[PDB]
């Protein structure tokens, strides 16, 4: 792929599954967004904390957020700022096993490498089905470090 000299930062926390996906942001490109497999045997909610850390430097402005869960659209509040970050926050429900789309753009030569991701909310295991064009890793934590990042 041609470089675009565009480098994000985006890290995707799920709550109360205690999960960080990090480094979810493509290593080049303008452009955001995952999928994750959210299996579930029980009805619950699941939050969504997203700090965006655009790249000022190197963009005109920074596209929205957005996701859609099972196809149906949701709402992605970007809830605050800070100097450099941008933080969402969403809170789906689920009853059954549901898949989670977030998104910058609809053209595939974007949605194609962003990364994707299974997590079991009731095991809280997980795994990278694909880590698309990022060096996304996964931490079965989340640290007090991250959480003050929005807290």
């Amino acid at each position: 792929h041609m470089e675009e000299g565009i480098v994000h930062k985006l890290d995707v926390f799920l709550i109360d599954e205690n999960v960080s996906i990090k480094h979810v942001n493509l290593f080049d490109g303008d452009s955001y967004g995952c999928n994750i497999h959210l299996k579930t045997a029980t009805c619950k909610y699941i939050t969504f904390i997203l700090v965006l850390e655009p790249d000022w430097e190197n963009i005109v402005e920074a596209k929205p957020i957005h996701m859609r869960l099972n196809g149906k659209k949701i709402r992605v509040p970007l809830v605050a700022k800070t100097h450099t970050s941008l933080i969402y926050k969403v809170v789906i429900y689920v009853e059954e096993d549901a898949l989670a789309r977030f998104y910058s753009d609809v053209e595939r030569s974007y949605t194609d490498v962003y990364p994707t991701f299974l997590v079991n909310t009731d095991t809280r295991r997980y795994y990278i089905l694909d880590s698309g064009r990022t060096y996304t890793y996964i931490d079965p934590f989340i640290s007090d470090g991250d959480k003050r990042r929005w807290l």
